[PDB]
C-alpha cells in the first residue's frame, strides 16, 4: 500500500478543505448571501457521482473471475473529469472519492480546466500476466464508457505508480474501436500514452521538472528565503532527496544542474550520505547496475531516513508518510520541497510553522505530470504536434532580426549570427521544448497565485491552506457565476 | 427603429447592383451567358432574406407565483458560414422586423471582417427593469431550451452574445442550460455562447474590443497619405482633433486610444449635455469625474453646452452612442472631415450624400464598429481550443527574445573586441513591461489589429476597384456581398 | 382562398378557446388536490389555460429553388407547431398564395383540439408555402417539397417524434412520397422509423390502406352516434336511426361523395347534392352509385336525368340531416333561420358562423361540430403514423388465425348441438353468413382501420354527450367538444408539473 490508500489521508484531504473552505467563506460573502456562499461550499466538498462495477474476466487458465472496481468524479464545474486509474487490492470507494477531491484542487492551482476524478481496480497486477491485464483494461473502459465514466469531453484517465503507458494505449484503443468509433477525438478519452498512439513528448519527467520548477519559484523570491535566512538560487544550497524513484532521481538531476548539492540520498532499503555531493548520473548508473544505492562508493550507508540530515531543502519524493510530529522538530532543512502526495502529517505542518520552516505542498509541487496531461489531452484535440508548422516559421524571423541588425549596422559603420546555444535550440527544436515551456509558465504562473493568496489572507509560510484557499476560490467562482 | 432596417435593406440593395455586372464577367463554369445572369441574380435573391426565424411562446413562473408567457424570436440570416452569430435583445421594443435586419446586417459586419459564420439576431419582449435576477434567469434558460431543439444555438450551429440590454451573467445561464441539457455529449458545448464570464470560459480584451476596433479602423485609414492628401491633412495621429458623441464604453474607450497617440480630444458629448475645450480634455481626468458624479457636467477643465457636439470644430468625430445623429439638416454643419462611425446607423443615408459631396470620409459602421464581432470569434475559437491563447507559447517566446539580443550582444563582442567593456544588448523599458505582462488579451488584441488592417486594405481596394472613392460604406457593403456571392457560388446552390 | 384560409375563421376558432377556457376554470379548481392554497390554484389552472393558448413554436422559411427554365425562386413558407403536450406534432401541409403565419398558427390549434377529442395522441401542427400550384410543373414542385422537407428537419419541424405532416386539398399522396423520400435519404437516414415521418402517402411507401375513405367514414360514424341516441332524438322530435330519414349534402368532392354513399347504405334518402356549380334535388331520392358515374363522364352534377336543377345552395331543402361538406362559409345568421334540418352535420371546418350556431340553438337544431365530426382523416393518420411505426400492416400475422377460430367455433356449436340432439333428421350443420364468409375471403388491413376509425368515433360521442351533460350545455355540442379538448390539453400539462 501507498500513503494515497491510507484513511488517514483521506481524513487529512477533507480537513484541508474545511479549513480552506472557513477562510474563504468570509471573503466570498463581500464579494441570504452567507446561504449562498456555504450552499456552494457544501455542494463542492463531496463527489458528485461514484460508479462501482463488478465485470467478468476469464484467466489465461479458462477460469472466469470477477473483478470489482470504482471510480469517482468528484466535480463537473470543468468538464472533462481527470484522474488515474490503481491496480491495488489496497483500493476503496472512500480512497477514489478522497483522490478524485484532491485532484479538483491540484487542477485548480495549475489552472488545468478539467474536474476531479480517480478509479481504483481491486487486483493485485503482480498475479496476473500481461494477456490478463489487458482483459482487465479493456473490460473496464467498456464499463466505464457505457456509464459515461470515460470519453473526451466526459473522463479522460490517466496511469498511476501501479498502471503505465501499454494500459493507457489499451484503453484507448478499446474506446475509438467500439464506444467512441464514431468521435473525431476518441483518443483524447485518456492520457499517459505512447507517443505512437498518440503520447506526448515531455511527459517520463513531466512530475520532476514540476518538483524543480516548484522549488526554484520559491528558492529565487527574495522575500520568501529572507524569512528562511538564506539567499536566493540553488547555489551555495544543499539538499537531501528520501524516495529514488523517478521523481526523486529527475529532482536530484535537475537540482544539481543548477548548483545545488546533494548531501543524502534516501531508499527504501536504507540510505546514503555525503557532505561533499553526490553525482546523480554516478547514482543513477549505480543503481541501474546493482537494483540499490547501498554500497555506493562515493558515500556512507545509514540506517534509516535523510528527513533530520543537515541540509538546506528536504524533497520527500516517495508516496509514504514521512513528516510527523516526532520527527518534525529534528528536521534542519528550511525547505520541505513535497514530491509525493501526503508526505506530512498536519501536526508537522504546525510545528514547521513554528519553526519558521516553508513547506511547499503537493497540491502545488505535484502538480507537473498533471499539466502536462492537460497538454496531451490539447494535443490529441488538435490532432497536430506542437510547433509542427511554427518551428521554421520562428527559426526564418529569427534569421531576419540577425541579417536586420547586421545590414543596419553595416550600413551606419559585421557578421551577427547566433550564438551556439541559440543554434542548438534552433535545430533541435521539437513538441518537447514547447510542453517544458509551458509547464515552467504554468509552475511559475501558480507560485505567484499563491503567494499572493497567502498575502492576500496573511498566512505567511503556511503554502498548503494557501494553495487549498486558491484553488477553493476558483472552484467557487465557477459554480457562483454559472448559476 | 424601422427607418434603420429600410437603411440595412437599401445597403444591400445598392451594392448586389453595382457587383451583379462584374460577377457574371468572373463567372468561369461552362454555362451559357443568360444561365450565368440566372446563377448570379438567383444567389443575390438568396442572400437578401433572412433563411429563417423562429418565434416562441413560452411559460414563466414569477417569484409571487403567478404564470407568466413570454414572447421571443431569433432570425438566422444567412448559413454560407456555419455557425450563425447574433446578440440577443431583451426590450419591449424588438419586433421580428428588427431581428431580420439586424441578423442580415451581422452577415455583412461579419464578411468585412472576415469572421467565419452567418448572420444572427435575438429577441425577448420584455422590459429586464420589471424582472428580478432569478425571474432573468429562468427566462435565459427557458429561452436556450427552446431555441436548442429547434436548431437556433448550438456551437456549431449557432452562437448567440450579449447586447446593451443583456449581459455576461445571462451568457454564462445560457452555456450553463446548453451544457447540462441539449449539449451535454458535445465536448464543444460552451462554445454555443459568447460574451460569457472568464470564470466560464470568456476571453480576455473582451470589455475594450469595441473601442480598440474603433481605434484600429480610425488609424488604417488615418495613415494612409493617398486617403488623407484628398482629406487636405496630414497622415497620423499627431497635431489631429476629435470629439466623441457619446461617453459609454465605446466612446470612453476610443477617447484614451485616440489620446494615448497624440490626438487631442476638444469635446465630449453625453446623453445629458456636452463639454468643451479647444486646448484639450483628458479622458483619465474626465472617467474619474464621471465615476464620482454621474456625468461629466460641471467638469473644471471644460465648457458646458447645450447640444451635441457635431457641429464642433474638429478633425474626427466619432459618433460613439445608438441613436440617429447625422441627418440632411446638421450635415452640411459638421466641421470634421473624417467622420468614424463607433455605433450601428448614427449617419443617414442623405448625410452620407452630402458627407461625398463635402469631401468628408465616413468610416462605415459595418467595418468600424466589429471590433466585438472580431473577439467574438476568437472567443469561439478559446472554447474550441479548450485552452487560453499563449497558454503553452509566452515563456518559449521570452526565452526566444533572450536568446536573440544574447546573439546579437556575442556577434558585437567578437567584431568590435573587449576594449572598452562589454556591449550589453537588453530590452527596452517597453519591451521589459510587456515581456512580464504578456497574457491572452495581446494575444486577442492582436488578432483584431491584424483583422482591422486586413479589412481595411480589402474596403480601399474594393472602393478603387468600382472608382467609390470616399464611399467607404458602399465599399464596404460590396466587399461583403462579393465574399458573400463567393461562398454560394463555390458550393453549389442545389444539393 | 378557402374558408381555412379566412381571418374571420381564424378568430372563430380563438373565441371558441376563450369560450371553453372560462366554463372548465370554475371545475379545474375544485378538481385540484395539489398543497396550494384556493387563491394560488387559480392562478395554476389560469396560467396552464394562457399556456395552451398560443402557438408554441413558428418557423418562417425563405429558400431557393431553381426552375425548369434555369431562373432562381424564392420560395415563403412556414410551420406552426401549437403544442407539444403530446410529442410528435401534427398537421397538414398547404400550398397556397392565400397562406399566412396567422392560418398556419390557428390551424395548428384547432389540430390541437381535434386530436384531443378524438383522443389521438399528437400537438397540433400546420405549414403553408405561399404559392399557387398551378403555376408550377411537377419536377418544380417536387423540387419545392423536397427543399421544404430539408429546411423543416435542420429545424426540428419534420421528423417521426417530432413533427409529422400531412397532405391537404392543394396538396396530394404524391408530394408526401417525396417528403418521405427527402427526409429518409438525408437527415433521417440512421432512423429506422424516417418513413413515419409524414402521412397521406401511397401504398407502396408506407401508406395506409382506409385513408381515400377516412373522412367520410367519419363522418357517417359520427353522425351514426348521435342519430342512435334515442335521449338526443327526442329533443329534436325524431325516431333513432337512419331509417326514414332524408339528408343533403353541399359539396360533392370526396367527403361529399363518401358520406352521401354510407347514409345512402343504412336507409338515409339523399333528396338533395349541391355543387361549385349549381344543385339538384328530388324528394323521392338521388342514388350516390348513378350520381357518381354521371359526375365521372360529365364532369358536373347537373342535367342528372333523375333529378331538378336548382340554381343556390341546398342549405334551405327540406330534409332531416344537412351536411355542409365543402371548406366555406355557409350558414350565416342570414340563412339560419331558413334552414330546415334538424341536424346539421358539420363534414368540412367552419362552415357555421358563431352567429348561425346561436339561431341553431334557439331553434333545437343540433349541430354535430367539425372539431369531432372532421376528425376520420386526423384518426386514420395516427394508424399510419401507427403502421409504419409497427413496420407491417395491420392483421398481416392474425387473419388465418381468427379465420380458424371462427370456424372452430362454428364446428364446437355444430357438435355440441349433434351430441344434445342426436342424429334423428341428420347432421346439424352450422356454417357462416354469406356476408360473414364475404367477410372473412375479403378481410383486409382496410377492415381493421374501419373498425379503429368507428371506435374512435363511438368512444370520442359518448364523451362529449357527458361532457355536455356535466355542463348543462345540451344541444351546444360544439362547446362541449371544446370543453372537453381543453380539461385533456389541461390535465397533460398539470399532471407533467
Ligand atoms: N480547474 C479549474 N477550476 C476552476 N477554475 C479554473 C480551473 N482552471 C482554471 N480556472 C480558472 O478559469 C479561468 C480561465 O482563464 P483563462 O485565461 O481562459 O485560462 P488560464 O489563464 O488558466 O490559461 C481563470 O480565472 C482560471 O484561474
Ligand atoms: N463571413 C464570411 N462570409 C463569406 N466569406 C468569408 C467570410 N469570412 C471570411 N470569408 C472569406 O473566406 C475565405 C477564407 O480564407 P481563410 O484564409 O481561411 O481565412 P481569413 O483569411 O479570413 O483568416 C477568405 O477569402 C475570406 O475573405
Ligand atoms: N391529444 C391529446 N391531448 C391530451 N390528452 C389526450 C390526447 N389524446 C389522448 N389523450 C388522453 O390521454 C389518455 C391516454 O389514455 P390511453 O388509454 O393510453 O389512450 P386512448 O384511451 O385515447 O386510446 C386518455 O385519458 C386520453 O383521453
Amino acid at each position: 500500500a501507498d500513503r494515497e490508500d491510507d484513511p488517514n489521508f483521506f481524513k487529512m484531504v477533507e480537513g484541508f478543505f474545511d479549513r480552506g473552505a472557513s477562510i474563504v467563506e468570509d471573503k466570498l460573502v463581500e464579494d441570504q448571501k452567507r446561504n449562498r456562499v456555504r450552499g456552494i461550499l457544501r455542494i463542492i466538498k463531496p463527489c458528485n457521482h461514484v460508479l462501482s462495477l463488478s465485470f467478468p474476466i476469464r484467466r489465461d487458465d479458462g477460469s472466469w473471475e470477477v473483478i470489482e472496481g470504482y471510480r469517482a468524479q468528484h466535480s463537473q464545474h470543468r468538464t472533462p473529469c481527470k484522474g488515474g486509474i490503481r491496480y491495488s487490492t489496497d483500493v476503496s470507494v472512500d480512497e477514489v472519492k478522497a483522490l478524485a477531491s484532491l485532484m479538483t484542487y491540484k487542477c485548480a492551482v495549475v489552472d488545468v480546466p478539467f474536474g476531479g476524478a480517480k478509479a481504483g481496480v481491486k487486483i493485485n497486477p503482480k498475479n496476473y500476466t500481461d494477456n490478463e491485464l489487458e482483459k482487465i483494461t479493456r473490460r473496464f473502459t467498456m464499463e466505464l464508457a457505457k456509464k459515461g465514466f470515460i470519453g473526451p469531453g466526459v473522463d479522460v484517465p490517466a496511469p498511476d505508480m501501479s498502471t503505465g503507458e501499454r494500459e493507457m494505449s489499451w484503453i484507448a484503443d478499446t474506446y475509438a474501436s467500439t464506444i467512441g468509433h464514431y468521435d473525431i477525438n476518441a483518443h483524447a478519452c485518456v492520457t499517459g500514452k505512447p507517443i505512437s498512439q498518440g503520447g506526448i513528448h515531455g511527459r517520463i519527467s513531466a512530475t520532476g521538472r514540476g518538483v524543480f520548477h516548484g522549488i526554484e519559484n520559491f528558492i529565487n523570491e527574495a522575500s520568501y528565503m529572507s524569512i528562511l535566512g538564506m539567499t536566493p538560487g540553488f547555489g551555495d544550497k544543499t539538499f537531501a532527496v528520501q524516495g529514488f524513484g523517478n521523481v526523486g532521481l529527475h529532482s536530484m538531476r535537475y537540482l544539481h544542474r543548477f548548483g545545488a548539492k546533494c548531501v543524502a540520498v534516501g531508499e527504501s532499503d536504507g540510505s546514503i550520505w555525503n557532505p561533499d555531493g553526490i553525482d546523480p548520473k554516478e547514482l543513477e548508473d549505480f543503481k541501474l547496475q546493482h537494483g540499490t544505492i547501498l554500497g555506493f562508493p562515493k558515500a556512507k550507508i545509514y540506517e534509516g531516513s535523510i528527513l533530520e540530515v543537515d541540509c538546506d531543502i528536504l524533497i520527500p519524493a516517495a508516496s509514504e508518510k514521512q513528516l510527523t510530529k516526532s520527527n518534525a522538530p529534528r528536521v534542519k532543512a528550511k525547505i520541505i520541497a513535497e514530491g509525493a502526495n501526503g508526505p506530512t502529517t498536519p501536526e508537522a505542518d504546525k510545528i514547521f510553522l513554528e519553526r519558521n520552516i516553508m513547506v511547499i505542498p503537493d497540491l502545488y509541487l505535484n502538480a507537473g505530470g498533471v499539466t502536462v496531461s492537460y497538454f496531451e489531452w490539447l494535443k490529441n484535440l488538435n490532432h497536430v504536434s506542437y510547433g509542427r508548422l511554427t518551428f521554421k516559421y520562428e527559426r526564418d524571423s529569427n534569421y531576419h532580426l540577425l541579417m536586420s541588425v547586421q545590414e543596419s549596422l553595416e550600413r551606419k559603420f559585421i557578421p551577427i549570427v547566433p550564438t551556439a546555444e541559440f543554434q542548438d535550440r534552433i535545430s533541435g527544436a521539437s513538441e518537447k521544448d514547447i510542453v517544458h515551456s509551458g509547464l515552467a509558465y504554468t509552475m511559475e504562473r501558480s507560485a505567484r497565485q499563491i503567494m499572493r493568496t497567502a498575502m492576500k489572507y496573511n498566512l505567511g509560510l503556511d503554502l498548503r491552506t494557501a494553495a487549498y484557499v486558491n484553488a477553493i476560490e476558483k472552484v467557487f467562482r465557477v459554480y457562483n457565476e454559472a448559476g
